[PDB]
DNA sequence: GATGTTTCACGTGAAACATC
DNA sequence: GATGTTTCACGTGAAACATC
């Protein structure tokens, strides 16, 4: 089987009519099956390693936030900015309610976020 | 003939694999033949009227600059920023040599205006000197 | 070396002017 | 009303950090 097949498939992920989350799952599945690094994918598609990483990180977002991405109520920039936040769904609602830019959203994330319990001695 | 045909063709200009100049000529040709305004195209493709105008304005650039756009040595932002300049080809060379951002390119364009079309038209010099004209020689 | 994450420079597209 | 042009806000993608 010709090696060029893998390269063409990876190349055409970004050239196809895929939303950001469809591109993410594509890269993840291809990295796994063809056993390729974030760095290898990046060099293949002519992008940065962090771009590949940040794209796939979006798959970890709660389904409510992913729904906003698909519907276009949030952009990829908004979603990524709240990805490592305590309550991304709360922040998502604030972004849509307030009409926040990605820059304003980054500011919100900076200025926002538990006891494991056990019998008291 | 169904009217929806024109709309689909206009819609798919931006969805096709066209460089900025191919998109420009498409819009121009379609505006002409279907007798539609910049405003009508804009509303059809879900963009601004100025976006449609600025896109087509790029067709007026010298062939040398258009070549840089096609080759990717310049972006649409660079090309548009020098479109109303006296010598766009000179500016194009400076942008590529210096690796100037579009913001830096806009700054260059401000401080080298096309308003240098105040060139002397010539003409036989009159018998009576014309004092004011003679005095504007030094300052110019 | 591989990957997680944040901050900001960039070109693109639009607002804010202009003329005719 | 239609169109020419300039300036700048925006999201995207990358640099500059981090851990393991």
């Amino acid at each position: 089987m010709l090696a060029v097949l893998e390269i063409g498939i990876i190349e055409n992920v970004q050239r196809a009519d895929l939303n950001v989350l469809e591109e993410a799952l594509s890269y993840k599945v291809l990295m796994e099956k063809f056993e390729r690094t974030q760095e290898n994918i990046a060099q293949t598609i002519g992008k940065s390693r962090s771009h590949v990483a940040n794209t796939m990180r979006l798959l970890a977002l709660p389904d409510e936030v992913q729904s906003y991405l698909v519907s276009g109520e949030l952009t990829a920039g908004h979603a990524r900015a709240i990805a490592a936040a305590a309550d991304p769904v709360a922040l998502a609602k604030q972004i849509i309610e307030g009409g926040l830019s990605v820059r304003e959203t980054e500011a919100l994330a900076r200025k926002a976020p538990k006891s494991k319990g056990g019998r008291p001695p």
